[PDB]
């Protein structure tokens, strides 16, 4: 499949055997960020699902013990003390994927652990009458960079342990977020401030989380509300952060949101194959579908001649180049 090309070319261009990191570019002088790290696990794990070569599989399946063991080697296996939730809740829903694929208890204790961290000590309820603080450091603002992410890996952790905790803390998230950091209607803010109130800023890694959390909660309850929550967010992504062709935007410099695109189809996917298996919104569904292609062959096409494509779609960085990667590992 040309997402076999597009994975190997990513890791034979960016992927550290020694250090067992992404490089964060083509220069190979730093390792990738963090949470980036826990956001290219994700697409290692994806590759893995979609390839149908199997020695491919069994390479990705070891490079998923290795993406984790080379950042527990940099970092600690206890994230706690980093300032930002959403750091943490990044590994903490990666962690609970990796379980999924590998059945490895390390990997269930380290996604139960620091999701609880998070989740029991900064959802609060005095400012705003729910969500998660940004930062455990300080607390002023809540994001959607957390809040839907968090719902995200409690729906993990639901589906791996039924343990219905688990479910509550997603509902009562992805609630609280749909009715203060959403304009009800799939317009995703960025984040809500004490002082200054919501900061309307929408972005392909936070329509991302929502619709992925919506197709979740979709899922765990068959609640058809959840499903139209998605669609609703996925029909503002596809109208508003597009080119007038329809392409996906492209939204550097911010280094963070550069690469959101990765985070966006993953979720986009999620949304597709739902729709596809219950035929929940035909006519959309059909649009879509036509919609991710067109993206899926604008990234196949900018591709330079060792097969990576830059985060331009219409000096390579892995997080900026791993968006094609995801496109075609649907
Ligand atoms: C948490 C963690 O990954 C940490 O390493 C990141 O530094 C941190 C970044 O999040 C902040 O910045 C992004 C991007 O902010 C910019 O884009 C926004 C949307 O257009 C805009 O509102 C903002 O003013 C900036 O121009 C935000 O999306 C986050 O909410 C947060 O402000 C990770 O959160």
């Amino acid at each position: 499949s040309d997402g076999d090309t597009a994975m190997k070319a990513f890791n034979d261009t960016f992927w550290d055997p020694n250090a067992k990191m992404f490089w964060k570019d083509s220069k190979r002088e730093k390792h990738q960020d963090f949470w980036v790290e826990a956001e290219l696990w994700e697409l290692v794990m994806d590759a893995y699902q979609h390839t149908s070569d199997p020695a491919l599989k069994a390479e990705l399946k070891t490079q998923i013990d290795d993406v984790y063991d080379g950042t527990v080697a940099k970092y600690g296996q206890d994230w706690t003390n980093n300032p930002f939730n959403d750091n943490i809740m990044w590994w903490a829903m990666g962690s609970a994927r990796a379980y999924q694929i590998t059945g490895n208890p390390r990997y269930l204790e380290a996604a139960r652990d620091h999701f609880d961290f998070v989740y029991d000590t900064q959802w609060d309820e005095e400012f705003a009458n729910g969500g998660i603080w940004w930062l455990n450091s300080d607390h002023n603002t809540k994001n959607a960079c957390i809040n839907f992410p968090a719902a995200q890996a409690a729906l993990y952790l639901y589906d791996i342990t039924k343990d219905e905790h688990y479910l509550n803390a997603a509902t009562k998230i992805f609630r609280w977020g749909k009715t203060m950091l959403t304009d009800g209607n799939g317009k995703v803010f960025d984040r809500i401030e004490i002082e200054h109130g919501a900061v309307p800023d929408a972005t392909h890694y936070n329509q991302g989380t929502y619709i992925g959390s919506a197709v979740g909660l979709y899922k765990a309850t068959g609640n058809a509300v959840y499903l139209d929550d998605a669609v609703k967010a996925a029909k503002f992504t596809k109208n508003h952060l597009v080119d007038s062709n329809g392409v996906l935007n492209y939204e550097g410099p911010n280094g963070d949101l550069k690469g959101g695109k990765t985070i966006l189809m993953r979720n986009l996917a999620h949304l597709q194959k739902t729709l596809d298996e219950t035929g929940q919104y035909p006519e959309f569904s059909a649009e879509f579908d036509e919609w991710l292609a067109f993206n899926i062959e604008m990234a196949w096409s900018h591709q330079n001649s060792d097969h990576i494509v830059d985060g331009n779609w219409a000096t390579y960085e892995s997080w900026s180049s791993a968006a094609a990667v995801q496109a075609l590992n649907g």
